[PDB]
């Protein structure tokens, strides 16, 4: 018998929906993950969990999550009408599973439903352009391509500023969803104002498409969301971001847009129990709290220089960016 039906009932729906839409690689890796579900002695309710079986892969087990932490209401229609659609919404850039609901509540069953009649965000109004474009994967030396003309471009403004691409590339994965490029510069002072004048010297190069979005501030780091394509026939949008950070907090930053995302989480869990908090900017003593909780003393900032220091206070032993992935 089935354990987990409350995950599988929804994975039938899309697995079908999926081949019909001409995608039969996922449709193949839904049937498999919807077989190791119900050879499963317990219902499983969490990302470990799922991960943690043989037919089910990282990215499997997130679509999991996702479906299970969608849930409610789930009043609306039936699963082999809504889930389609809800999952067709979710895909569009800037867009929740909620707000997937929003739309399908109002009566959408259509992106053109959604082109017209319904209120678009400067986001999301860009996630329709490049739709079928944003929806598949890339090849990891199209991401490597990437990474390049970027570094390129902003080494030409100076000899010595550093780019790393981070994420999924990082990770030495075999595929990218999108690509996060991050810049710095051993000094510390020469990042500042590049990043101003990288993004128009690629705008104007024509490798950024649909430039805007907002454009972040978090401290020291500044970051830009936009599309991306490469020069020649046959290339297809690709979402791309560029994060300039000083050499401080590039440490940090690195850890943290490398991933994976149970990684980082397991890192900021690992930092909480030995007294540290582990943010993208840097890695700092928990803040001082009495026997009580009574919060009496903030925490200090740590220290580190390279990637190997952050592992190294945590007491923990270096883990490369393939064994990331978790």
């Amino acid at each position: 018998t089935n354990h987990n039906l409350h995950i599988t009932e929804k994975l039938e729906v899309l697995a079908k929906a999926y081949s019909v839409q001409g995608d039969k690689w996922r449709a193949l890796g839904y049937a498999k993950a919807i077989n190791a579900l119900k050879s499963f002695h317990k219902p499983v309710t969490s990302y470990q969990e799922a991960c943690s079986i043989p037919g089910i892969g990282k990215r499997m087990a997130e679509k999991i999550i996702e479906i299970l932490e969608s849930g409610h209401l789930r009043k609306l229609d039936h699963i082999s009408e809504s889930v389609p659609v809800l999952e067709l919404f979710s895909n569009i850039w800037g867009a929740g599973t909620k707000t997937a609901q929003m739309w399908y509540q109002q009566g959408f069953r259509s992106l053109e439903d959604i082109r017209s009649q319904a209120s678009l965000t400067t986001q999301q109004a860009i996630g329709l352009k490049h739709y079928s474009d944003f929806l598949e994967r890339m090849p990891r030396e199209e991401a490597t391509e990437i990474e390049q003309t970027v570094q390129k471009a902003a080494q030409a403004f100076n000899s010595g500023l550093l780019c790393v691409a981070c994420g999924s590339y990082r990770r030495g994965k075999a595929t990218c969803g999108d690509v996060d490029v991050l810049i710095t510069h051993p000094d510390g002072r020469s990042h500042r104002g590049i990043f101003s004048r990288l993004l128009d010297s690629l705008r104007q190069e024509g490798f950024l498409t649909d430039d805007l979005v907002s454009q972040e501030e978090n401290g020291q780091q500044q970051k830009y969301l936009g599309v991306c394509r490469l020069p020649g026939p046959g290339r297809r949008h690709r979402r791309l971001d560029i994060i300039v950070v000083p050499y401080s907090e590039f440490a940090c930053a690195l850890l943290y847009f490398t991933g994976s995302a149970h990684f980082n989480r397991s890192m900021r869990a690992l930092a909480k129990t030995k007294g540290m908090s582990l943010s993208e900017h840097a890695l700092s003593t928990a803040v001082v709290r009495n026997t009580h909780g009574c919060k009496v003393g903030p925490g200090r900032v740590l220290p580190t220089p390279t990637e190997k220091d952050v592992f190294r206070l945590l007491g923990l032993p270096y883990r490369e960016p393939a064994e990331r992935d978790w």
